[PDB]
């Protein structure tokens, strides 16, 4: 609270570490359904069903233009990608399973990197 300072973790490396993690996401072989925004003109249902679309290229742009205040807002957008995927796709589908694989892949890197 006011004039009661709390110990803060060092966040000076966060931008660089998130960029590194995002690069590893982008180059994963199962990253293909998530590299670009879903085409709202070709994909039936998506625009009405998915209230907040998100993809790796949009995250990359936001990260490169200072639109993430902190690393937690970065993680929210990444998880948003796989939450949207689960909403729209069957688990038994190629995109559905790709989503599950990428989520697991992200979370281990998140823990290994920041859960010091
Ligand atoms: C490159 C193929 O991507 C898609 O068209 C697509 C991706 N996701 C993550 C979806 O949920 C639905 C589609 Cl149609």
């Amino acid at each position: 609270s006011m004039s009661v300072k709390k110990p803060k973790r060092d966040d000076s490396k966060d931008l660089a570490l998130c960029s590194m993690i995002l690069t590893e996401m982008e180059t994963h072989e199962d990253a293909w359904p998530f590299l670009l925004p879903v085409n709202l003109k070709l994909v039936p249902g998506y625009k009405k069903v998915i209230k907040k679309p998100m993809d790796f290229s949009t995250i990359r742009e936001k990260l490169s233009s200072g639109q993430y205040p902190n690393l937690e807002t970065f993680a929210l957008d990444v998880r948003l990608v796989f939450d949207n995927c689960e909403t729209f796709n069957e688990d038994d589908s190629d995109i559905g399973r790709a989503g599950h694989n990428m989520r697991k892949y992200f979370e281990k890197k998140w823990t290994d990197t920041f859960k010091v």
